[PDB]
């Protein structure tokens, strides 16, 4: 149950049930710049874990710019509802 199989509500899914089941985990990129607020939810596959040990993409040392609060979790459908504003 869950953990290895995550249905992460994703942005590009559309007819993919609005969510895609991953082999890795859930991942939302919330990057609110002065460009726009770029919040995109994706099902992060295990292959998409970069690096595979721990996707640093979920913790790129967001210091002040970009406001990139990356959601990564192993709960089902926890995608855009993980840690509240964690850089």
């Amino acid at each position: 149950g869950s953990a290895t199989a995550l249905q992460c509500f994703c942005h590009l899914c559309t007819k993919d049930n609005f969510t895609c089941v991953t082999d890795g985990l859930c991942f939302v990129s919330v990057t609110e710049t002065t460009d726009k607020v770029i919040h995109n939810s994706m099902c992060i596959a295990e292959i998409d874990l970069i690096p595979r040990d721990r996707p640093f993409v979920c913790a790129p040392s967001s210091k002040t710019g970009s406001v990139t609060t990356t959601y990564c979790c192993n709960q089902d459908h926890c995608n855009k509802i993980e840690l509240p504003t964690t850089v």
